[PDB]
């Protein structure tokens, strides 16, 4: 599996990028003193700083996103990286993705004009897509009949004894 | 691992139908033009489209309860394949949580009456925690001293030299 | 892999913990009376449980902390295990997280002071960050030059015939 180590790379990029995002969460709390919790907020000022602002919450809409979209690729890239794929295929899929990705959060976070982020989140699904019909059509490929295997790889039974 | 390809179906399957409540999510956001982004509003009316609904809400709501069930079985689904179990028995963990969480999303989506949805949610949990229980059981075994793994393979210690 | 079992053991342990989020998420809305959808309430008592309540958001935002921090652990402990690490700093790497987002928990529901829950995700993030660095490092050496890569192993290329 040739692809593999390319997938470990995309994919742990991503991991720490989702990291990042957690780290820019939590500084915007800090900065703009907005902290989800009652105790969090008495040792950093006191109760009014309980508070949300628009900046956390986008921070925290980015990240469900990468929950959304990330957490399936951790998946569906590890599987696809086992089924032979042209390496050079694989590192365009793994590639438009990690690109993709690391596009969309600085659409989020920078707030660029829509629908920038909108297509970058879409351009990034291509192929998670693909890679997801390909697992599905080798799981599939599979349950086939035997008769129906054999016959699409050019064996028909015999008739002699 | 016969067990795998059945796993392997059902799991991106349920890729898939998380993928479908995604783009649901999104053509709500359309229809009530409720959008979570200030930059997304402007291009579809003006600020006031800047707000939350009740369908936003809840396709979120149905989104996130998938995070929370079916990312736990990409992971316990796999390593549970590799266990030999069953092949039959592995069939049925992988169709009662595949069916169970489909039913789960009409049932939010589709709003069925109390308590339908929760329910399927527990029905669905079932060959989950079985997995979880068998790997746990598996894990544990690995570690229990030689002696006792000996005795219970029906072989103690010999006094002879 | 003599670090996958053990691997495997606390990373089902995490999954099981985070199903004991969920259940005490659902007690608590009980307890409370505060329902996520009308559907629900009508069943409880009527529509005013339709209602959000403290205690029901700081069990999300636990759960949410946990599918922001276990999800990766997963990923990266699984993909880690398959490196031949040390087996005692393997079990060093998975029992400072087992604890600390056992402790993050107990900070979260138990509501203890500031920033006693905020250390405990910082020190359970360090096993994670250490085993992502390491699996970058792998995946990027495989991409070396094969002449550097020789030269490390002590082989310069030879001029002789
Ligand atoms: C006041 N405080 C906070 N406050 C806080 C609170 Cl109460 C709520 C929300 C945030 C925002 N979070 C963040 O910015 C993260 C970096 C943790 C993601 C923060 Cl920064 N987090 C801390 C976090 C730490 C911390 O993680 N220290 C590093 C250690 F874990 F290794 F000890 C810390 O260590 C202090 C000391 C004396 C123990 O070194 C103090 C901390
Ligand atoms: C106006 N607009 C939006 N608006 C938008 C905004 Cl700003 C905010 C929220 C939504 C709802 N999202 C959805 O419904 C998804 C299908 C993306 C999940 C939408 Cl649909 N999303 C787009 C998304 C795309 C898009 O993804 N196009 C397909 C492409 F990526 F391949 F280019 C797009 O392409 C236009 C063009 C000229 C580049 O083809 C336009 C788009
Ligand atoms: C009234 N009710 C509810 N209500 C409800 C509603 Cl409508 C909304 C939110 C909650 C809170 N959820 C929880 O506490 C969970 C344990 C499900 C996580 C609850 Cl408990 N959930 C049920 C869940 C079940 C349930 O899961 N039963 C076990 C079964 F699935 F195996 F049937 C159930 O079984 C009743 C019967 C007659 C079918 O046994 C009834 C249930
Ligand atoms: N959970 C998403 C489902 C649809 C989705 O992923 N949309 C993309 C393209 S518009 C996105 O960037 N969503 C922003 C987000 O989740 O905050 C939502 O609420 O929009
Ligand atoms: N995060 C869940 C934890 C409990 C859970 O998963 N409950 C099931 C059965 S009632 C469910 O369908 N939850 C609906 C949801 O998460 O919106 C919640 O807030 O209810
Ligand atoms: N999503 C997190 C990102 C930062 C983070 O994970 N912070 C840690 C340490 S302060 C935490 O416990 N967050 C609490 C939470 O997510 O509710 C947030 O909103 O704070």
């Amino acid at each position: 599996s040739p692809a593999l180590p390319a997938f470990l790379l995309c994919s742990t990029l991503l991991v720490i990028k989702m990291y990042v995002v957690a780290i820019i969460t939590g500084q915007v709390r800090l900065r703009k003193k907005a902290f989800a919790n009652p105790e969090d907020a008495l040792r950093h000022g006191g109760p009014q700083y309980c508070r949300s602002d628009p900046d956390v919450e986008r921070c925290l809409r980015a990240h469900r996103n990468d929950m959304e979209t990330i957490y399936p690729f951790l998946f569906l890239g590890f599987v696809y990286s086992f089924l032979g794929p042209n390496p050079f295929v694989a590192w365009m899929h793994f590639l438009v993705f990690l690109v993709g990705r690391v596009a969309h959060t600085v659409a989020y976070l920078g707030k660029l004009r829509a629908p920038i982020r909108s297509v970058t989140y879409t351009l990034a699904q291509l192929p998670c897509a693909s890679m997801a019909l390909q697992i599905l059509w080798e799981a599939a490929r599979h349950f086939l009949p035997a008769a129906l295997r054999a016959a699409l790889l050019g064996r028909l039974r015999t008739l002699r004894p």
